[PDB]
């Protein structure tokens, strides 16, 4: 279990080429058009995402069409955790509904870009792809009794879409380690 790094605002998003389960390739480019764009790393069995996989869901779906981007990352070890594999990946997408691409980053360079930490990890940026959240889906965490809402990256993203500023308190996430493969 670790915490999600401090990670200055502002940053700008890196740039990456990572596949899907199908073998499509999604760069920023892919996402130009929206206005707001959330880079998420996650995985399949970590319990801090189990707890949010409906809810992801369900947000990315109640965005899609109002200017939200959503790519998700599996930037996980899959000969370490076989439960990682593009494959599955691929199962995850079908299995929850996934509507957003999910994709795996098996070299790691793109989750080190981005100074990833932990699953779940969320990152989003404005319209010049600027960092203005990064932090906690919202206040639930497994056995915590907290219903799984979205409500502090929803209200996040609604400040973007809305040209508005972003609430300054932004909680880190907390989840599994990544998985970085031995060196």
């Amino acid at each position: 279990k670790t915490q999600s790094n401090s990670i200055t605002l502002g940053t700008r998003a890196a740039d990456f080429v990572l596949p899907d389960a199908g073998g499509n390739l999604f760069t920023l480019a892919e996402f130009k058009d929206s206005p707001a764009l959330l880079v998420a790393f996650i995985s399949n069995r970590c319990p801090f995402v189990v707890l949010i996989r409906e809810a992801l869901a369900k947000f990315a779906g109640d965005y899609a069409g109002q200017g939200l981007a959503v790519v998700a990352i599996n930037s996980n070890d899959a000969q370490a955790f076989p439960e990682e594999t593009l494959e599955r990946v691929g199962a995850e997408v079908k299995a929850y509904g996934y509507g957003f691409p999910y994709l795996k980053d098996a070299s790691q360079s793109v989750a080190k870009a981005y100074g990833a930490a932990c699953t779940p990890d969320f990152f989003l940026y404005d319209r010049e792809r600027r960092l203005v959240y990064h932090g906690q889906f919202d206040d639930a965490r497994p056995g915590n009794g907290k219903d799984v809402t979205g409500a502090d990256l929803r209200a996040a993203v609604d400040a973007v879409l809305k040209g508005k500023d972003v609430g300054t308190t932004q909680v880190p996430s907390i989840g599994c380690n990544i998985k970085w493969t031995a060196g």
